[PDB]
């Protein structure tokens, strides 16, 4: 048995991990976590993904506690705005396709069918209606049943960070500020201590390299290999703005992104403001041009609002746990925030590492399956991205134009050749976990245009009433449901 | 739109087909079945897979129907039997593990441990007292509930073709009674009709191929290319001898497979009589030695009972889809029946040929992801197969001693290195649709014995209580339903 962990860092990899490993071991687990204070964790407002539900739950804690706390919002999915056609959007909701006879409704309507995220999801209505996924009396819209509409949540880095040291500090984890100034190795190359400026050397069995895209631990001290992803995914810098929401009732209950001229913007809606952040390749705008091109979009005049300019380290390193290190966040890997991964891989690396915890004996063959899962995490969301662009139909500036030619990870060109013919399933999209699921592929592929050529020929050799049924109760219900939820800001306000 | 399918061959595989067929499109499709009445189709007991209650539920068929008229039983598992020393066995159950504090029984078991099957499934109890699933008034034992204890059956092969000829001639299939003597291709190599000797040229705009290991059609026309297993698997040949029973509740709801000098033998549990079937490599042992040892082992100076003998063709067509060829049961693959997928394999292929039926235009993208699906359909059992082999710990054979050493598929070698340190799952396992999950790769190799050498040390640090309030759970419900459940031929008795 390890006796001790001490985590390097006090973003949110940091306090997530020490709240689960608490939550995972209580008092059978020493746990310390050091952190700088004069070195700013990433600030910003941050979307999520479906599966961040659990690791709350996980730690026993209802939204009503938390979400309010931390300013925070509701996330049905992804309005995904100005890819294809100008002006056109379409939505990637949280919800997964019925099927009717054997067939998703994607399938059903390529041939029987408005829009596809407009016919397939009931999300679609409820996003175009700013809706709340909650009734007043706190009941799921969907009468888990929260499996059906895994909805997740938009919040504040800063805060969220600070709510979880208080939920670990409560159960035990030390806590030091200060700086580590050098890290120490035994005759192996294994981590022995950190060193402190006044705190001496800290020591432990296991430690949790969560220092940021700077990876002190895992790549500055342990010569971890990082893999960039620039050469199929360019965007390495950002520039973001938050902006006060005049109006309440403009909340909007889902992140929008929005293709901009060499890159694109996100909108992340919290309690009283909006988060506006433009991702952007430095090789086809400067980051004063994106500055202005922003401001220009979302508050032009506004220079009482300060902009915040960011570098972003894009892909993995190639292993994230080497000898007695394992690197959790940004110090792990990036992909840039179009689908609001972040928290997602600092949520599986930790529940990975709870599965995979090392004994006395560490096993070097459980830690490489640890490596594996996660490089497929990573690697997964990676072509998923890559897709994006290529599924992108703009061509109107050099951005774009390269966007269309740039090379693809390898298997992609396979999944865009089936793609061409009929939809993405189970068995053709990405076979390792990666968080997405089909209806997530297929989805992103229909909405950008990247739409079978012809219907599946099978649906012509059946009955199309069920499915035509099913389309008109999703309409009903649809219609139902917008008029009996309240806004996604009433209620907020609600339990504040 | 196609309009006509022409089946060769009048097997199970034809007509499953046949039916399948009819089911999915009623008479949007004009089905045409062509068999020798000379050439006679595998007609031994056989045993099923999980999915085969889709088949049945597709065709609209309870199985109060259609079980009685295929002198049907019922099978829970496979009990394996002497694959490492004389009067040892195990359990391979239709039963998913439960899971406590994010891990499953299996890793529980390891840690808190009585075999791993009998303290991990029901299952177990129910086979020992030689249950049925299911109680006097119809209800499932597991009070959808029937995909948690996914059971299967045994059935006599001629019964259950002779049963769906009659589904699906009800339903307007042709029949047609003759041999195929030629088979007629088009300027394009494409299949134009098949032509008979007493009723002329068959046509149609699709040709299934379910003529067996002789793959007419697939092999002998088309010139697919059929890649051999035999380097890993090298069993070739099979005899198998048809037992009455004395004492009906001598009725087992399992499978039996016991490892012999040079192979292996099946017991498949019929409602009148047990068949049983010595399968072997003719390279380390004789057909008349091997019917000799098979009939001391079942049937002892039993020289009234007539020995069937049977060549088997072991591996798969490169793609079971060539031009407007499919091939369906022993002409696409096949492997020895250990883990009883014959069946499956079939239902798989036509379930996948719904999907992927074709339009006018022959869409080549759409037949290429077909192929791609039927090649790892077997590749995964096919590896799932050599594991069987790999953990058999008897060496006292010249068979044993070999199958310890041969050659292993691509990702096998993995498997086994992982399976020393700690248990496969989903991501380690074999990762494209195989019909088979998790818990049945971990239940192969703990009852096999390949153990990992520790238990997950994550549940040193975890408290073990819940663990053993299940287990005990297990043992208290197991005691209850073997109580209150008839026996395997009461309750089909009860239905004939
Ligand atoms: C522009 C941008 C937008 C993003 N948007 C999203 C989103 O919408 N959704 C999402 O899920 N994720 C998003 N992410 C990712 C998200 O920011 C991170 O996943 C998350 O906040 C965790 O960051 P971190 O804890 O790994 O690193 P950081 O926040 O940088 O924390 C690093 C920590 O290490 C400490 N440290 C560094 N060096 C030392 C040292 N020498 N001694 C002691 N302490 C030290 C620092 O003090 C700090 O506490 C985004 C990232 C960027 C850059
Ligand atoms: C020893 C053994 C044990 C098995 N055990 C199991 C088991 O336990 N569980 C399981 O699921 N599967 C098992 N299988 C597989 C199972 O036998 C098949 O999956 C299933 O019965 C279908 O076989 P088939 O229809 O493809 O071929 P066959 O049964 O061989 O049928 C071939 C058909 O083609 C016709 N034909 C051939 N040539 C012509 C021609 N020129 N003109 C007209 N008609 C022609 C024949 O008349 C016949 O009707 C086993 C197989 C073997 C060999
Ligand atoms: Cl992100
Ligand atoms: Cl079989």
């Amino acid at each position: 048995m390890i006796r001790s962990v001490v985590i390097v860092g006090g973003g949110t990899a940091g306090w997530m991990t020490a709240s689960y490993l608490k939550a995972a071991f209580d008092d059978r687990i020493d746990v310390t976590l050091v952190e700088s204070g004069n070195v700013r964790r990433i600030g910003v407002g941050q979307a999520t993904f479906s599966t961040v539900r659990h690791f709350f739950d996980y730690l026993g804690l209802d939204e009503r506690e938390w979400l309010p706390r931390c300013a925070g919002g509701y996330k049905l999915g992804i309005r995904f705005e100005n890819w294809s056609e100008p002006g056109e959007y379409f939505y990637h909701p949280f919800e997964r396709l019925r099927v009717v006879d054997g067939f998703n409704m994607a399938e059903w309507w390529l041939a029987v069918g408005t829009s596809f995220s407009e016919a397939c999801y009931l999300t679609h209505r409820l996003c175009e209606a700013k809706r709340a996924p909650r009734m007043l009396d706190g009941s799921l819209f969907a009468s888990e049943q929260r499996a059906q509409f895994p909805y997740a949540y938009h919040f504040d880095a800063d805060e969220v960070a600070r709510y979880l040291s208080e939920y670990a500090i409560a159960r035990g984890v030390r806590h030091v500020v200060d700086d580590v100034q050098h890290v120490g190795q035994d005759e192996r190359g294994w981590i022995s201590g950190v060193h402190t400026k006044q705190h001496g050397e800290i020591s432990g069995d296991l430690f949790v390299d969560c220092t940021g895209f700077r990876g002190l631990l895992i790549n500055q001290t342990l010569g971890g290999r990082f893999q960039s992803f620039s050469d199929v995914l360019p965007n390495n810098r950002a520039v973001a703005l938050r902006v006060p929401r005049e109006n309440d009732e403009d909340m909007r209950p889902y992140t929008t992104a929005t293709a901009m001229s060499a890159g694109w913007m996100w909108t992340i809606p919290l309690f009283k403001r909006d988060g506006n952040g433009y991702v952007y390749s430095d090789e086809f705008i400067s980051p004063e041009e994106a500055e202005r091109e922003l401001r220009s979009t979302v508050a032009p005049g506004r220079d009482d609002l300060e902009a915040n300019h960011i570098q972003m380290r894009i892909g993995r390193n190639e292993r994230t746990w080497i000898n007695n290190c394992v690197a959790v966040g940004l110090s792990a890997a990036f992909v840039e925030p179009l689908e609001s991964t972040g928290i997602f891989f600092i949520q599986h690396a930790i529940e990975q590492l709870v599965k995979h915890f090392p004994g006395e004996r560490w096993d070097p063959v459980l830690i490489s399956a640890y490596n594996e899962r996660m490089a497929h995490m990573v690697d997964g969301v990676k072509e998923f991205l890559v897709l994006h662009y290529k599924g992108a139909q703009r061509e109107d500036t050099p951005y774009w134009k390269a966007a269309k030619t740039r090379a693809m990870p390898d298997g992609l060109a396979r999944k865009l050749e089936l793609s061409a013919s009929h939809l993405l399933d189970e068995q053709t999209i990405y076979p390792y976990y990666h968080g997405f699921e089909t209806y997530s592929w297929i989805t992103m592929n229909l909405g950008l245009g990247i739409v079978p050529e012809r219907p599946r020929p099978a649906l012509l050799h059946m009955d199309p009433a069920p499915a035509l049924a099913e389309f008109e109760r999703l309409r009903r219900e649809g219609d139902e449901l917008i008029a009996a939820l309240p806004s996604c800001y009433e209620y907020l306000a609600s339990i504040q």
